[PDB]
């Protein structure tokens, strides 16, 4: 997945076993090239200076300098950073009796496609979703998400041009119920930039809908500014938890490993394919291990 950055983290380390023991002047030789593969990766710069600061003293403590494979320590100790930094736990959305959840993120960001694949996702888990296509001003945006969901066999219901927030909720309330829906997906609007009126509506609407969960759905291919737009939503709207697509075009991963330092917020799930099965729960442990071969 993070071939790259993978590739790069590996003959780092690789480049302390067949040494036997190793000076403290080699072991700074390798933190320098971590640091440089995380930046070349796009890792948020502050992100990055303490990784490396991390695996030093972590290293140190295990006592890397009186080891016969220092390697191998220093492999322990980068995998262990990869995967705090990477989130730590895995985390999933907590369902109760009836769920509703909005999608935002900006055009272009996977928000739609997610949006099946959530739909698709929970179908297969015992779930009965209910898709919504928010975009108040696109019909042809709504259309996309009413073809996919006759792809994955959800509902889709779509707003009116310019419909009020308290009209999409007794529309939606209704269908539910008479639909018998637990999971309730509300894709909202994708713009190329933030459009402050947009934010506007959309607070509205999460006023008025009131969701248990704001996915924030960004393009991981995107690197660090996927990390300013997050902020930005989640200052103008509020975010509880992100899904990163194109993961499967990430070369890098700055995004990935910078999510939780920069945003505070969880990674949810993981886009893999443009295909409608494309998604599954963000694993912290799995990617850090896979990036290292572990
Ligand atoms: N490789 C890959 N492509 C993805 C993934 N998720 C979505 N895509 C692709 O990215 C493109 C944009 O997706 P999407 O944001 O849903 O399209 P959009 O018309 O901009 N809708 P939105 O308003 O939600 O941004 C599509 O061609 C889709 O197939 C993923 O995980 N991996």
């Amino acid at each position: 997945m993070f071939q790259q950055l993978s590739a790069r983290l590996q003959e780092a380390i690789g480049r302390l076993r067949g040494r036997g023991r190793i000076t403290e002047e080699d072991l700074k030789a390798t933190l320098r090239e971590i640091r440089r593969a995380l930046m070349d990766a796009d890792v948020n710069l502050e992100v990055a200076r303490d990784f490396v600061e991390r695996v030093r003293e972590e290293a140190l403590g295990k006592q890397v300098l009186e080891s016969l494979t220092p390697a191998e320590v220093i492999l322990a100790t980068v995998y262990e950073a990869l995967k705090e930094a990477l989130g730590g736990e895995a985390r999933l959305p907590v369902l109760k009796d009836r769920n509703l959840w909005f999608l935002v993120g900006l055009q272009g960001s996977g928000k739609t496609t997610t949006a099946a694949k959530l739909a698709l996702y929970y179908k297969g888990k015992g779930r009965r979703p209910l898709l919504v296509a928010a975009d108040t001003q696109r019909p042809a945006a709504r259309e996309q998400l009413r073809l996919l969901g006759e792809k994955v066999g959800v509902p889709v219901l779509e707003v009116m041009d310019g419909e009020s927030p308290e009209s999409i909720r007794r529309r939606v309330e209704e269908k539910a119920r008479l639909e018998a829906r637990d999971l309730i997906l509300v894709d909202t609007a994708g713009r190329l930039q933030i459009d402050e009126p947009l934010m506007g509506e959309l607070a509205r609407l999460k006023e008025v809908l009131g969701p248990d969960e704001v996915l924030l759905v960004l393009d991981a291919m995107t690197g660090q500014e996927a990390l300013s737009v997050a902020r930005a939503f989640d200052e103008k709207v509020g975010v509880t938890g992100l899904v990163l697509t194109k993961l499967d075009g990430d070369a890098r991963g700055g995004a990935a490993l910078s999510a939780r330092h920069v945003t505070g917020k969880p990674i949810y799930f993981a886009g893999v394919s443009e295909k409608p099965e494309g998604l599954e729960p963000f694993y912290p442990e799995r990617l850090a291990g896979r990036i290292l071969g572990m």
